[PDB]
C-alpha cells in the first residue's frame, strides 16, 4: 500500500502510528512550502536555477545585513533564475520574493573603544548599566552602556536582561532614573556591540525602525510578495507595517514574527491583524526558555491552522546541513514534526544562505515533507477542522468543504481550482486535504503568494482571455490536468476534484465536479 | 494554571494544540528515564556524581570500543557515585547499568596494504566487490574485498551496497560466482576497515559475534540491569542473545536494537521476543533512507506502548551539544516530540561520552522532558490505551487501570506502589497516567530496571522487614510518603493513590486506597 | 457472546447498533428499578408476594383516589408481603414505599344542576368561562364555571384552555374580569367537575393543596421513603414541598413530577431543589403537544443523568396490558428506550393498580429492561459521564470511577459497596457500571431508598456490629459475597470489585480491592 494509507484508515491516533510504514511510498506531490534564505551560498542565477529544481518555493532576504543594491541584485537573480523555466508554462513554477526587516534592536555600546576587544564577566558580580552616552564607547566590567533610552520604564527589580544572543545574563537589582545595578547570573566573554534582550518585558520599541521603513518603501519599489516583520509584539505593530506599506502595497501579505513573550501572550490579537505568521524559534529561543519552544511553536501553528492563516516554522531545522551534506536525526525529526504539526511551510536560513550544502538542503526538506505528509492522520484531522470551523451562508465556503469531501471519498489525485485572488484555493487548503490543490490563475502574484499555504501548487496561465467564457473555463482547467500529468501527480483516468464558479469575477466559486483525467 | 491543564481539558487535538502555554509551568517530576553513554568524558566518580544530580537514570556502556578492564572500571565508578548518595534513604535515586554490543559488522580490507591510506571513488565508474582473499589488503579503486562470505547470496543485480557511515553507495550491475560489479552512485574518498551496510538485504550474520559472547558473559558476572542487543533482525537472534545470558542472566533486561529493514519488517516478532525496544536512528538512518526515521520511530514507540513494554528513543537528540552548551531549536524539538510519541526513555551518546557538556546535555533532556509530559493530551490518549488494552480476569490489571482513572479524576500527586519485581508499578506505568509513580521495592535490581519505563521513581526500601505485616505494608507507603515530599511532588493535604495487595509475595496487587497526604 | 459483549466492543454507535444480537442472552441481574402502582387488583398480601417475585422494587400510592385507611392498610399490606421473605436476610429484598400527591387541579362546574348530565360543544361555538360562583351548579353549553379564581390573570386572548384530560380545546378571544370569552377549537361531551388544563400558562396556584397538607402529613406517620410530588413548575414549590415535611420528613426523598411546561422550561431549578424526577408522560402530554413528550422525556432524563438524580419514566409503558396478557410491540420499545435513554425507574399505573394482568405487566418490565441494560453502549456513554464530570478532591468520587473502570476491564460479577446513607453506592451508579451495585447497609431506609438509582441492588444487613471494625467490615462483605452467589449474579472464583472506607461513620469511601469470590 501507498501514501501511508493503511495508517490513514486506523481507528485511534495509537493505531494510526503503530501502522506508519517505512516501506509505503509517498505520492509525487509535496504539500508544504520551503522558503529559502539567499546569501553568498545560493545567490548567482546558475545556483538559483539549481534551487529551483531542488523545491525551492520562496526566497527569503533578510535585511538585517546587505544594502538596497546587493538586495536589487539577489532579487534580479532570483527573477532571472525563475523565469528562465517560464517558456514551458505547464513546466513553470511560481518563486515569491520575502523581505524579512531587521526590525528594533537593542545593543550595547564598545569595550574599551575598541570593537574587536572583549572583557570577562565572574558569575554573582556587579554590573552597571548606564544609558549616559558619555560611557559608549567606555563598556567595560563595570560599566555596560546600551542604546535603549527606555529600558528603566520596562524593566524592574527582579528582572532579566541577556546580552549576546542570551550568552550573558543579568539580573535588575537597583533601578536608578538611567541606570540599573544588575547581578551577573551566566557570565561569559561580553565584547562590543551586542544585542540585548529583556525576557517578560513590554518593550516600547517602535513597531518599525528608521531602517525598517525604508526597507519596507524598497520592497514595495521591488514588487515583493510578502513581509516578514520581525519582532511583533501586539496588533497595533501589525497595524504600523501595514501603513507603511501604504496603498500601493496593500497586496503584499505581512507575516509577523513572533520572537518574545509579548508576541506569544498576544498572539490572538497579532494573528487577527496579520495575513499570517512565523514562528521565529532562533529569537524566541534566546527570549524564553528553550524547552518551551516546542510548546509556542504547536500553540501557534495550531492557532493558525484554526484561523486558516498561513504559518511558517523557521529556524535551525537542518542546522548540521551548513557544514554536512546529511542532517542529524534530531533535525530530520524537527521538518517531519513541523509538518506533522500542521506548518504550512518551513524554512532554510543558514543552511542556505551561506553553507556548503545548500541544494542538499532544500531536497532534504523536500524528502521528508512529502513523507510526513503522507502520515497526518487526516481522519482525525478533517473532523477536527470541520467542526471547528462555522455555519456561513458562504457559499465559497461550503463548495471548498464538499470538494475536500469528495477528494477523501474518492482519494482523488488533485483538487483543480481556477482562482483570481487566491480565496477559492485558500479556502480549500484550510481543511488540509491530502490530494494536492492545483490554483490555476493569470495573476503572477496571486500565483506566488499561494505557495504560502499547505498543498497549494500554483499554476500560471498565460493563454488571451477567449471570447466564449466557458471555453476560457475549460481552456484553464486542461491545463492543470497538463500540469498534474507532466508533473506526475495523476495520470490518464485518475480522477480528479475540479472548482469553478458560475461567472467570471472573484466570489463566485461554486462547482465542484468529479472527473476522470483526460 | 500549571501542568497544561487548561490544554488537557481540550475536547478536540487541534484545541489541546491552541491552548499549550508557556506560562504555564510544569510539576517538578519528570517521567522520562534519561540514559547516558559513558565515555572520557563522563567517566570519573566526580562528573558521574554530576550526571546522577543532572538527572542520568542509565548508564549505558558502548562495547563497541574497550577492553573489559576499561569496562569493569566504568561500571566501578559509576557504582561508586550512585552509593555516595546512600546513606540518606529518602534522596538516594537507583542507577542502572546498560550494556550495549558491539554486534555482528561487515568491513572492508586494507587499502594499499595501509590502515590509512585512501583511494578516491568516483560517482559513475566501475567497482568490483571480491570475496577473493588474495585481495583483502590490496583494496583500490578497482577492487573492493570485505569479509561478508555470503554478501553474493543476499543481494542483486539492483542492490545498493553503502560503506562507510552510508558515504560511499554502490549499485550492482552483474553477480558472479565470487564477485559483484558494481557503479559507483555516491563517491568519496575509500579508506580501510570501513563498515558495510546492505539496505533492505536478509543479513544472515550470527544473532551474536564471537566478542559478543564473551561481552554478555562478563555482563553476568558484573551484574548489569539490561543488555541493549545490537542489530536484531528476528525473534531467533533475540532467543540467541537469551540463551547466553542463560540462567545466571535470566532476569537482565533485553532490549533489541532496531536498527536495518529487516529488523523493521520483523518488529512485531522481535518485540514479543523481548524485554523492550530501542530506536537506534543512527544505524537505522544509514540502512534506510533518512527521511523514513521518523516513521520507523513512531511505529516502534506506537507498538511498544499498545504492547506495554519499554521503548528507547536513541542518536543524535542533542548533537550539536557535543561541541556547544546550549540545544539547536531541531534538537529541542526532537526531545520533545520523543517524549509525545510516548518514548519510555531518552538517551544521550557522544553528548555525554565524548562532547563538551555532558552535564548540560542531560539537564536540557531533563527540562525539556518534563515540559513535554504535561503536553501529552492524556484525555486521548488513556481513552486509546483503555481501547486497545484486553479484558482479562487478571485482577492486579484492574486494579492498575482503576487507579489511573481515579489518579486522573483527584489530579493526585501520585501514584504509590508496593512492588516486588517491578510488575505491578509496570502494569500502572502502560496506563500512562500524568502522576508520578512511585514505586517501593526492597529489591535493588527492581528499582534499577524501574527506570525503563515511563514515570516510576523507583525507590529502594532498606528497613527491616516488619513482625506485623501490615505495619510492614504501612512502613513502605510511609516511605514513598517521605520521598514524595523531600523531592518536592506533592505536599501535606495533597491527595495520592496507593496499591497494595492482599498478601506478602508476587502477584497479589488488588488494593486502591485514595489517602491524603500526611 | 452474552450481554450483547460484541455490540459493547464496537468503535462507532451505528455498529453498536449492526451488533444487537437477539441471541446474546443477558446476564441474570437486572438494574433499572420497576415502581408499581398499587389498586384494587394488587393490594391483597398475596398477590403483593407475586410482585416481589415478580421484581417489584417501589410500590407506589396514588392520593389522587382512596381514604387514609384505604391507603394505611395497603402500606400494611406491602410490609407483610416485604417481610414475609425477611426469615432469609440472604434472599430478602428491600421494598420502597412512594405516596404520589394528588397535587393542585382545575375542575369545572356541575352541567344543568346534575353530575352526570352532560352538554354537547361543537366546534366554533362561544363558550363563556365564569368565576362567578352563581354559575357553580348550571355549567352548560353557553356558561361554564370553574374554581381556579386567578385564571384571568394568567391566561391571554390567543391562549389555550383544555377541559377534560384535553378532550376539549377552547380558545380565549375576550378577557373580563371574572370571565373569558372563548371559541371551542375540539368540541367533544363535556360533563361534570372535568380537569382543566393551562398549555403554556405560568399557572399560581399553590404549590401543595389542602388535601395535599393531610396527606403528607399522613406520609410522615406512615413511614413512607418519598413523595412523588405533583405539577411541580418552579423551585420554590419543591422547597414548599420540603418545609411542609418538615424536620421529621427530612429524610424522605421528594422526587418532582413534570407536567406541564413551566415545569420543563424551568427544569434546571427544579432538578437542582429536588432528590430526583418522575417524567409524568401522561399529564405532560395533556399539557404539551403528544408529539414533544420525547424530546422533554430524553432532555430530562439526559440531564438528570448528567447531574447523577434518579430519573423515572412513569405513564402508558405497558398500557395494553390492563385488558391483556402480552404488550403491543409499541410497548415493547417504550420501556427498552426508556432503559436505553437512561431511565434509573420505569413504572406501571393502571397496569398494576387496576388491570386484569399485574404480574405479567412487572414481569414483562424486568425482561425488557434487562435487555436493554446489556443493549447500552457503555463504551460511549462510560467517556461522556467522565468527560462531563468534574475534577475533584473529593477521594469517595475518584474510589468510585476507579471502582467503575475496574469493574469493566475485568467483566466483574458485581461492584459491592458498604455504605451508612447511600451515598457511596449512588456515586457508583451515577457512572453507569455495566455490574450490579451490591450496597450493604444496615439503614432499612436507606436500603429502601437505593431502589431509586439505576443498578444498585440494596441488601439490609442484619447482624449484629462485631466488636473489631474489621472484622464488622468483611462480615458486610461477606454477606454481599452469598447474596450474590444466591441470586445467580455470581458463582465461586468470579471476581467482583468492593468499596470500603478507612473508618467507621458516612465520608470515607477510599478503598477499591478487586477480590476473587470465595468458596
Ligand atoms: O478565488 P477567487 O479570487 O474568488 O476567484 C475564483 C473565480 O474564478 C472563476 O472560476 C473564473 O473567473 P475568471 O474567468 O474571471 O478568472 C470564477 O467563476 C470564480 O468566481
Ligand atoms: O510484603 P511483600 O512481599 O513486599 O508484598 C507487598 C505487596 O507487593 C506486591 O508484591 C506486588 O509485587 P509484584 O509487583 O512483584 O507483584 C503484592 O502482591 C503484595 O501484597
Ligand atoms: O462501619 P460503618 O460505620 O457502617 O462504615 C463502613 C464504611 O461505610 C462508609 O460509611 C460509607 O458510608 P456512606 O456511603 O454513607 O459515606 C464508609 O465511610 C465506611 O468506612
Ligand atoms: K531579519
Ligand atoms: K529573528
Amino acid at each position: 500500500q501507498t501514501q501511508q494509507l493503511h495508517a490513514a484508515m486506523a481507528d485511534t491516533f495509537l493505531e494510526h502510528m503503530c501502522r506508519l510504514d517505512i516501506d509505503s511510498p509517498p505520492i509525487t506531490a509535496r504539500n508544504t512550502g520551503i522558503i529559502c534564505t539567499i546569501g553568498p551560498a545560493s545567490r548567482s542565477v546558475e545556483t538559483l536555477k539549481e534551487m529551483i529544481k531542488s523545491g525551492m518555493n520562496v526566497a527569503r532576504l533578510n535585511f538585517s545585513h546587505g544594502t538596497h543594491e546587493y538586495h536589487a541584485e539577489t532579487i534580479k537573480n532570483v527573477r532571472t533564475a525563475t523565469e528562465s523555466f517560464a517558456s514551458d508554462p505547464i513546466l513553470y513554477r511560481p518563486v515569491a520574493v520575502a523581505l524579512d526587516t531587521k526590525g528594533p534592536e537593542i545593543r550595547t555600546g564598545l569595550i574599551k573603544g575598541s570593537g574587536t576587544a572583549e572583557v570577562e564577566l565572574k558569575k554573582g558580580a556587579t554590573l552597571k548599566i548606564t544609558l549616559d552616552n558619555a560611557y559608549m564607547e567606555k563598556c567595560d566590567e563595570n560599566i555596560l552602556w546600551l542604546d535603549y533610552k527606555n529600558i528603566c520604564k520596562v524593566v524592574e527589580v527582579g528582572s532579566k536582561i541577556y546580552v549576546d544572543d542570551g550568552l550573558i545574563s543579568l539580573q535588575v537589582k537597583q533601578k536608578g532614573a538611567d541606570f540599573l545595578v544588575t547581578e551577573v547570573e551566566n557570565g561569559g566573554s561580553l565584547g562590543s556591540k551586542k544585542g540585548v534582550n529583556l525576557p517578560g518585558a513590554a518593550v516600547d520599541l517602535p513597531a518599525v525602525s528608521e531602517k525598517d521603513i525604508q526597507d519596507l518603501k524598497f520592497g514595495v519599489e521591488q514588487d515583493v510578495d510578502m513581509v516578514f516583520a520581525s519582532f511583533i509584539r501586539k496588533a497595533s505593530d501589525v497595524h504600523e507595517v501595514r501603513k507603511v506599506l501604504g496603498e500601493k502595497g496593500k497586496n503584499i501579505k505581512i507575516i509577523s514574527k513572533i520572537e518574545n513573550h509579548e508576541g506569544v501572550r498576544r498572539f490572538d490579537e497579532i494573528l487577527e491583524a496579520s495575513d499570517g505568521i512565523m514562528v521565529a524559534r532562533g529569537d524566541l529561543g534566546i527570549e524564553i526558555p528553550a524547552e518551551k519552544v516546542f510548546l509556542a511553536q504547536k500553540m501557534m501553528i495550531g492557532r493558525c491552522n484554526r484561523a486558516g492563516k498561513p504559518v511558517i516554522c523557521a529556524t535551525q531545522m537542518l542546522e548540521s546541513m551548513i557544514k554536512k551534506p546529511r542532517p542529524t536525526r534530531a533535525e530530520g525529526s524537527d521538518v517531519a514534526n513541523a509538518v506533522l504539526d500542521g506548518a504550512d511551510c518551513i524554512m532554510l536560513s543558514g543552511e542556505t544562505a551561506k553553507g556548503d550544502y545548500p541544494l542538499e538542503a532544500v531536497r532534504m526538506q523536500h524528502l521528508i515533507a512529502r513523507e510526513a505528509e503522507a502520515a497526518i492522520y487526516h481522519l482525525q484531522l478533517f473532523e477536527e477542522l470541520r467542526r471547528l470551523a462555522p455555519i456561513t451562508s458562504d457559499p465559497t465556503e461550503a463548495t471548498a468543504v464538499g470538494a475536500v469531501e469528495a477528494s477523501f471519498k474518492c482519494c482523488s489525485g488533485a483538487i483543480i481550482v481556477l482562482t483570481k485572488s487566491g480565496r477559492s484555493a485558500h479556502q480549500v487548503a484550510r481543511y488540509r486535504p491530502r490530494a494536492p490543490i492545483i490554483a490555476v490563475t493569470r495573476n503572477p502574484q496571486t500565483a506566488r503568494q499561494a505557495h504560502l499555504y499547505r498543498g497549494i501548487f500554483p499554476v500560471l496561465c498565460k493563454d488571451p482571455v477567449q471570447e466564449a467564457w466557458a471555453e476560457d473555463v475549460d481552456l484553464r482547467v486542461n491545463f492543470a490536468m497538463n500540469v498534474g500529468k507532466a508533473r506526475g501527480f495523476f495520470k490518464k483516468g485518475d480522477v480528479v476534484i475540479v472548482l469553478t464558479g458560475w461567472r467570471p469575477g472573484s466570489g463566485f466559486t461554486n462547482t465542484m465536479r468529479v472527473v476522470p483525467v483526460p
